[PDB]
């Protein structure tokens, strides 16, 4: 549960995703797949690379990672409010995908990690609290739904 304040600067670090959201999208998922490659193994139209080369320069990852993370954003944008925009997501990712929310764990300190990267200095302590804040509630609200299907 985040304050208004807290949304406000949410969506104030949103911004600057969004004004390039395949970039950010592409390095979010390189992320993971170099940090955590036993997640590359949950993607049949990834696992074909080996190296963050093939990653940094596949336009299929940069345009899953506009997919993903217009997804997010739609979600962000809900404050909270993303019962709708989330249960498929959650249905989708442990009944067809099969996503332990450990994965979802890494992929969000990952967005954490790019913003920092992409924005050094401008990314503020305030800033990564309300984004993780944010982050963690999606990864909960995940884990209700998980719980629900008994799904590890
Ligand atoms: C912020 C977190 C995430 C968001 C917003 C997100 C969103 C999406 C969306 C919108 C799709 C396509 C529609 C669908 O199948 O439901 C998708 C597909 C998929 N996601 Fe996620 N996802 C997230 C995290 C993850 C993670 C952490 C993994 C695995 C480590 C993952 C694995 C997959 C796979 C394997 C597909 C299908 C890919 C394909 O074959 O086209 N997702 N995701």
């Amino acid at each position: 549960g985040l304050s208004d304040g807290e949304w406000q600067q949410v969506l104030n670090v949103w911004g600057k995703v969004e004004a390039d959201i395949a970039g950010h999208g592409q390095e979010v998922l390189i992320r993971l797949f170099t940090g955590h490659p036993e997640t590359l193994e949950k993607f049949d139209k990834f696992k074909h690379l080996k190296t963050e080369a093939e990653m940094k320069a596949s336009e299929d990852l940069k345009k899953h990672g506009t997919v993903v993370l217009t997804a997010l954003g739609g979600i962000l944008k809900k404050k909270g409010h993303h019962e709708a925009e989330l249960k498929p997501l959650a249905q989708s990712h442990a009944t067809k995908h099969k996503i332990p929310i450990k994965y979802l764990e890494f992929i969000s300190d990952a967005i954490i990690h790019v913003l920092h990267s992409k924005h050094p200095g401008d990314f503020g302590a305030d800033a990564q609290g309300a984004m993780t804040k944010a982050l963690e509630l999606f990864r909960n609200d995940i884990a209700a739904k998980y719980k629900e299907l008994g799904f590890q």
